[PDB]
């Protein structure tokens, strides 16, 4: 079994798929399966920002969540950060469109992730998988 074979069936288990974004929101990393459960393909996630598909009256909750859960690492310094626990939290995003006649979809997501210093940057690394409220 692959590595790429692993995560297809975890990931289909969660109904979910990976993302990882810098802390602004912009969008670095998108695993395959958000086609099957958004319609986008990665590549018009990848270099846009997540708040250009969360409804906008979410976007103050979900920044103000993300900084208020780095705020407790220790210091901010990205050689020493480590996330200690996992975040959650879930909003809506916007669903891809074959037809724009069509108006605008969406479906209601849980995250579960945690901050990570790349390479020195930080960014959030999550799953992201469909839920109900």
């Amino acid at each position: 079994m692959s590595n790429e074979e692993f995560t297809q069936l975890m990931l289909e288990a969660l109904d979910g798929f990976f993302l990882a974004i810098m802390t602004d929101g912009s969008i670095i990393y998108v695993s395959e399966s958000v086609t099957s459960l958004l319609e986008h393909l990665p590549s018009d996630l990848v270099d846009q920002s997540i708040f250009n598909f969360i409804p906008e009256g979410e976007h103050s909750e979900v920044y103000k969540i993300l900084s208020t859960h780095l705020l407790e690492s220790d210091s901010l310094t990205p050689e020493y950060l480590k996330s200690k626990n996992q975040l959650e939290f879930c909003c809506h995003m916007l669903r891809g469109t074959i037809d724009p006649k069509e108006p605008s979809t969406y479906e209601y997501v849980k995250f579960i992730g945690n901050f990570k210093s790349l390479n020195d940057r930080v960014c959030f690394v999550a799953t992201v998988r469909l839920a109900t409220p």
